């Protein structure tokens, strides 16, 4: 039992291969499943779980009417082994309707936050007991990743926000050690309005790729010293835009340092990762709404403003289906850290109004050295099937 | 491994965070959930359970009418690992309509009481197997903590009464090594009535604050010496009193030693520990109901009669919504130990007659050295929802 | 890991203390739980496990429709941990019609019977595979014990008959190392009909307390030497006859050596277990059908014909409830090894016919040195809210 | 842990004996069931477990309608302890309309296809992660072989074909080291098509029985070397040949070298291995559709072409129940390796169109050196008790 590190390189990938999904909303028409928004995976060094936020009832059961909601009391952090749905045997790991979790080698770090809109609490539990907490800093909102913390030599990270519904966002990074907050940072650099933050060891520290929570297309990244703490930030250099709503790839635009004022309606949690002076990242298909899910390599993408040609496209939902939030995750290897990612596929509301709850399911790819072909993956529930 | 031996200082606390919620009633009107009542946590040294009696049946199941009786032979104790709900997958660790349970940091002891009011068992199983019982002294519902014992070096303590609910009573304090009886005291000092005792070790003892249903609104306090089995017992000084019913804030009483004879007929079961001169304490928000939770810090409310200065509140139920028992456990951290605490959220009979049934799910808080907001996260279902 | 050797003396008993209910009728009637019948426990090292025979369907499904008949290729053995009643998580370790299982200190036994009347197959799985494997040596229903068999020093001795339900019939006993039938030895001895033997270790050898079918309703005694594989066989000695049907206390009759002839047809499963000169034993209250359940101490039931004195008594079942098969398993502590007893509790057809399935429920007994109390542990369910 | 390297003799057999049943399609009726189709068995040196590719659906749902499609993007594969059915707790392991897995001593392998008929990807997936993926390489469906992939000192070995189901394809013989594929041989020999392949390990090498869709209704063979990679191919000697369809007993032939050319076209997956010069083998007992089970020994069938002296046949489902795919799988005794088989039984379409749905059960058989009687075990459920 050694803290990991994540010393390796990353492997260098020619694309994606199909790792998992978990066909929630299909099953949820015969049997009892858990009501989830905001899922992601993270792995322990063995083994891969999935995550989500529940909204304290099962689909079919009448307490699943207005889940479109964020956030109510009700809210718990589920945690499954990977590709095991949510049943009722599922765990209630802490309550939340905010989260991130990371296990650092020995043991399992959650981030939870719950309570008041104006007054949250962030609890941090580790090694199954709670280690700390924290209070809303800014009243308007406290919240975290929706994807797994990264945690170095025993110390994990986790980046928070507060504030940035009233347009006065405060992000903080925060260092916690066998759940003991031991460093706070606040954001620097010329990163704004941070949301969701999508992070991923880059030994010997850590990198975010998040989204702007005002009007960029372009997603931030926030740079995490792992060492002496300190903090740099910046947007994705890719002319080819991570966020949605966003332009058309002709008329979209990155100068690396700001945010570009190209997307007019919320946004939605993403992810990427650079490759030298090139970026892997994915989005949605579909510039105005959350659906259909590609992935690509963006030549110049992390190194030159406004890159545009790509390469190693490939469809992991169709356009004529339904996405969400995406995250990333790491695994890993025997030579080499790999990069993976999940999409959240929401169904119910807001888009689909013939039944009255919102809930998702997921699918999820692994970086691969190999080959593949192509497909589409969708969440594969007929609306008219569903109890409403 | 070793026995535990709770050596470390108390926490020095700030108040408590959000730990785990089961949210048992909601899933029942969607999923196959177990009857319960008088629930708890305990933890082994890696990780925490929750406990509770079964009405050996689900919800939405015509066995679940009449389930507001406390005692039927097909009473047994569930556990889970804390915050999967009790679905049909639950083990029966025992047949009981009344327990207590704790792990000494070998194994588990579990104490089921069980058969005839005039005539109970209680069982002893430990790591597995049967090792001791004792019958009924007093022929008048041999009873015992609903809540976790307390270990030792491998001595566990556990309070018991048999006798009269609205009278003088016959309690015991009973000390089990491996599972077998090696001694048993009978309880002394100024205590007039002892039940559903809420204990927590105080090294090199044990301590408890306990239900008196006869004549005390304030709660009585059992102090346990494990060195050499004497016991003592008064009151709680605080003068925020923390039974139901009892007086008003402006006109309730304790002074340290005698039940108040303020509304101290009936009560509930409760917890309250002591840091110092102060104590931290939970009760119900209603005086006259088990209607809401609310804990705070009273200033010189261990060691001061009749204080009322309180800081620290926290609203952990609001007061539209129902509670029900609550219990103190605790958890040893890396340098002290944690108090923490669960609230029944009772559901249906006896104050919401449109069900036949009585059941409850969970909310659990743990002490903590950190920053909280507010909130409120009462049970949650809607009893319109629900089958009768 | 070592061998089991049961080398501590027999516990001190002063009778019977509850240690486990499942409450499957109950629970069936709002929620998927398997049919069954010929349920037994038996445990490993560490922890309980409760066994049963299911019928290859839950209780609310149209299969379950004329579960009364004992044979059909669908049966399998079903195991969970002792308390986790049938649900659709449990796992069929193997095809079953007869059974009997036990852990030899390092893995496990089972011993699964099924196919033909005329022809079965008993398999021999141990450690998770099939070992070895016997047909039918009589060509008449090959069929063991429906409760646990018994490991001394790694040799698993089980019995097994072959014949006529209601005549002379061919009965052996098999040791079995390791999954592998090492030896077969011939039933020998003054008991003239075997079946459904309840076993236990009395180091160093095995005894079986049996059910006559033929000619008596005192029940047969099996001895089993494990050093030489030698058998010898007689009748209990007490007046006080274990199975039903039977004779009334006045009329019934022993000599410990042949069968009573009374009421000597048919029967149903049970135990007994000496303790010097005296026997404790189980049966129905009713001596015309599967009706109550009793336990109780018969002096001189062991060693004297025709013993009718007895103390302890205590109802397990009162004689308003369904009863069904008894059998024994052994339990090892500290310094002793205890002996509990299992209750199967038959609900539905033949005497409940306003259903059409056949089910059971079980309630658990271990032997105690301790004191106890009185109750009655029904299976609970009524029929009138059950699926047909 | 070591790697297996299976480096023991066979185990004698006298025939099969009875192992494990999942009662699927009767359970489903009255509980949440996954839909299912191309089961398997394999085991880690402890235990073992079952395998199919789910439909992303249980059967009482409506998604259920129009299963009997082969490939969908939902479909998953699932592990589950054998003889436990699967229930909604099941984990899916990776994304699949076909697989094969197995373990190395160490960890599982898992091979998983899916995505497009035209462009398919399979991962390979090893200790928890993905390791290594290629793509479809003739454009016409990937497939592999639905049953256990055989490792011999950390190398694993699988049999992929691509290309026409009626004509010749293109088979690549894979050789994989904790997840990598290492080396990739193309099929050689006389065998002119290959499908789901049945394989077992002869130390040093793997032998593989398999389904030629071609031209042959005798049984394929492949010999993988697993020391140089060399291949070779042929068919089963046997007169009684595997396949179906296949020409009546007495018109049916083999030559041991080229398919028969006698009802070749379709088939099913079955199995066959060598003892000596002898051939242990199973097939439908209907020689036009998958109705009925049987197995028997071929004496010469492995040496002498066109042998149909059979011997020690049994019934495993008689002929008024229907079958389905099968497949062999092996399991380390302490002094050889043994032989054990799986049937799937196939219910719902296309030949029970009162239902919409296709899923399955299964049925297990181990090789034994004892004896055994008859019997018959089919699925068991009645289609009209079943929600369509
Ligand atoms: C209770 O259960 C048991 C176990 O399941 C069951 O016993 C099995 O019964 C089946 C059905 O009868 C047996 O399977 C059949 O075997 C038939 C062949 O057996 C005879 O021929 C064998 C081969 O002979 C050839 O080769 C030898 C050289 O090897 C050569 O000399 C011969 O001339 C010939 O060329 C031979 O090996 C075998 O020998 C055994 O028995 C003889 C006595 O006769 C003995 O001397 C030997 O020592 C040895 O023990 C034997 O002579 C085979 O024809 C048959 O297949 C046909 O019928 C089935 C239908 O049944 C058709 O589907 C099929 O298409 C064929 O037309 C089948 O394979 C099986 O062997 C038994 N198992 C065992 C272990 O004994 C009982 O019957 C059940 N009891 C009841 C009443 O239910
Ligand atoms: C966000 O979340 C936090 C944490 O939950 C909330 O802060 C908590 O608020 C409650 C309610 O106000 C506090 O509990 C109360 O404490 C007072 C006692 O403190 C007051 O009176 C003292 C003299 O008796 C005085 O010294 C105090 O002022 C000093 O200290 C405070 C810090 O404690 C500091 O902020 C000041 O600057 C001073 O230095 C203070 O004025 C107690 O009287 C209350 O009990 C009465 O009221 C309750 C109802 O509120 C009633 O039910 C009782 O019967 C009784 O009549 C109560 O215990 C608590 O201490 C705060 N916690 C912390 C850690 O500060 C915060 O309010 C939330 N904000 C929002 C907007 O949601
Ligand atoms: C079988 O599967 C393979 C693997 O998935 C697949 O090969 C891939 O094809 C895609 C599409 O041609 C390639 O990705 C493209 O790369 C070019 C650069 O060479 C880019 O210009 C492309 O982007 C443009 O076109 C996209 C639509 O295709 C637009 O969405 C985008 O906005 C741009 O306009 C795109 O990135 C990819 O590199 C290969 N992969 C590999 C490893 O070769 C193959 O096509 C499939 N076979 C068949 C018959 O379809
Ligand atoms: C949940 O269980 C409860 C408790 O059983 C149940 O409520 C009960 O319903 C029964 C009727 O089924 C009521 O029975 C009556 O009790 C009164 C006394 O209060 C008697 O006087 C009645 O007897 C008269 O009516 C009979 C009708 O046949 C006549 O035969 C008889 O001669 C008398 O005229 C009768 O027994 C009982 O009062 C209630 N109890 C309560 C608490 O309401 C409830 O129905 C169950 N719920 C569900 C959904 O099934
Ligand atoms: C509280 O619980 C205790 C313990 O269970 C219980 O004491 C037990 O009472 C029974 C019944 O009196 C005792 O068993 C009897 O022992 C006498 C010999 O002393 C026998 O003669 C009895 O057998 C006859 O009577 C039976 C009916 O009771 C008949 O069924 C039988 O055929 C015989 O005619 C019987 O064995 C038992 O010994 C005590 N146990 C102990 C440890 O003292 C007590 O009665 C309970 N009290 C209440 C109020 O429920
Ligand atoms: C969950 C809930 O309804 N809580 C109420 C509570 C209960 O209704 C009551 O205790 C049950 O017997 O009632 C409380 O408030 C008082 C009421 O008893 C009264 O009817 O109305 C009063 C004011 O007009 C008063 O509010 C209480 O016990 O605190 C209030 C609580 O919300
Ligand atoms: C669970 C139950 O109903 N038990 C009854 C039992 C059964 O009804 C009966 O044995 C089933 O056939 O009946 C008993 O009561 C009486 C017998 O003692 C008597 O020998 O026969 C009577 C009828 O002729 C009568 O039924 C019993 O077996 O003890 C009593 C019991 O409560
Ligand atoms: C499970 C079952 O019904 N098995 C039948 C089987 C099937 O009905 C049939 O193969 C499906 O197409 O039919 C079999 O027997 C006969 C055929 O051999 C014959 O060619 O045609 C008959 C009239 O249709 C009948 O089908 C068979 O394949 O062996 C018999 C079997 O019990
Ligand atoms: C063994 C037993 O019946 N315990 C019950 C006790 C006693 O009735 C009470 O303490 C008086 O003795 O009351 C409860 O706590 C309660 O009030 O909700 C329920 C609990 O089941
Ligand atoms: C293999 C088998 O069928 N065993 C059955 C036996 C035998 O019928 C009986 O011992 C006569 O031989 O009866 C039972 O125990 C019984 O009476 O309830 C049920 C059991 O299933
Ligand atoms: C990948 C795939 O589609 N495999 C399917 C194969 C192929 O159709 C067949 O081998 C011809 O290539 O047939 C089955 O085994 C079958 O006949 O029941 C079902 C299986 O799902
Ligand atoms: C059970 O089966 C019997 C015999 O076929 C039939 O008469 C009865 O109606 C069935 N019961 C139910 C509830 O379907
Ligand atoms: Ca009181
Ligand atoms: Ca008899
Ligand atoms: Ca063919």
């Amino acid at each position: 039992v050694e803290y990991r590190n994540w010393s390796k390189p990353q492997c260098q990938i020619t694309g994606f291969a199909p790792f998992s999904k978990d066909n929630s909303i299909r099953l949820s028409a015969g049997g009892d499943i858990w009501v989830t928004r905001e899922p992601y995976v993270s792995c322990d060094p063995g083994k891969c779980y999935q995550f989500a936020l529940g909204q304290g009832t099962t689909l079919d059961n009448k307490h699943s009417n207005d889940t479109v909601h964020d956030r109510i009391p009700h809210r718990t952090l589920l945690m499954n082994e990977l590709g095991v749905p949510f049943h009722l045997g599922t765990r209630q790991v802490c309550i939340a309707w905010s989260s991130s979790s990371c296990h650092d080698g020995k043991a399992w770090l959650h981030v939870c936050i719950t309570g008041d809109d104006k007054n949250a609490t962030a609890s941090f539990i580790y090694d199954g007991r709670l280690v700390d907490s924290i209070g809303s800093w800014s009243q308007n909102i406290l919240r975290t990743q929706e994807s797994e913390c990264v945690c170095i030599n025993g110390t994990c990270t986790v980046v928070m926000t507060d504030g940035s519904a009233s347009g006065r966002a405060d992000t903080r990074i925060l260092f916690i050690e066998e759940g003991k907050i031991v460093h706070i940072s606040p954001l620097s650099g010329s990163a704004q309005h941070i949301e969701e933050c999508s992070c991923y060891p880059r030994y010997p520290g850590v990198r975010c790729i998040c989204r702007d929570n005002w009007k960029g297309s372009n997603r931030p990244v926030v740079d995490i010293n792992m060492e002496d703490y300190s903090i740099d930030s910046s947007y994705v250099c890719s002319g080819l835009v991570g966020d949605t709503p966003r332009n058309d790839d002709s008329s979209s635009n990155s100068n690396c340092r700001n945010p570009n004022n190209e997307r007019g309606t919320q946004g939605v949690k993403g992810w990427a990762f650079d490759n030298g002076n090139d970026l892997w990242m994915g989005r949605t298909i579909s510039k105005e709404s959350r659906s259909g899910y590609e992935t690509f390599k963006v030549i110049g993408g992390w190194s030159t403003p406004n890159s545009k040609s790509q390469v190693n496209r490939q469809v992991i939902v169709d356009n004529n289906n339904w996405s969400g939030d995406s995250g990333i995750f790491s695994v890993e290897g025997k030579s080499c850290i790999n990069r993976c990612f999940y999409v959240e596929l929401i169904r119910g509301r807001p888009q689909e109004t013939r039944v009255w709850w919102t809930s998702n399911s997921i699918v999820v790819f692994c970086g691969t050295s190999g080959t593949y072909g192509t497909g589409s993956w969708p969440d594969g529930a007929n609306i008219n099937f569903m109890p409403i």
